[PDB]
């Protein structure tokens, strides 16, 4: 299930440069930015294989990705962010 919709600006500033790079198409930092997301637990909406891609957002000072991830949908602006390592997501507004 998703958790909400949350504005962009109430997330981390770094979801804020990982969006700036997906809309670039990047490069990106991590060698798994722009994988696809299989959404194996059905967590998010059921959609085709590749509907979904994944994008680390930098937790500061991290040696690894950490835990905090955008999640694309190929639809117009459906992106989610999750800080929990996949557990949960909420749909960003980047209106906001």
């Amino acid at each position: 299930d998703v958790s909400g919709t949350v504005c962009l600006s109430a997330l981390p500033p770094e979801a804020t440069d990982t969006l700036n790079l997906i809309a670039s198409d990047g490069p990106f930092p991590y060698s798994q930015d722009g994988v696809v997301f299989q959404n194996r637990e059905s967590v998010l909406p059921t959609q085709s294989y590749g509907f979904y891609h994944e994008y680390t957002v930098i937790t500061p000072g991290a040696r690894t990705r950490g835990t905090r991830r955008i999640i694309t949908g190929e639809a117009t602006q459906e992106d989610y962010y999750t800080g929990d390592h996949y557990a949960t997501f909420s749909l960003i507004d980047q209106t906001c």
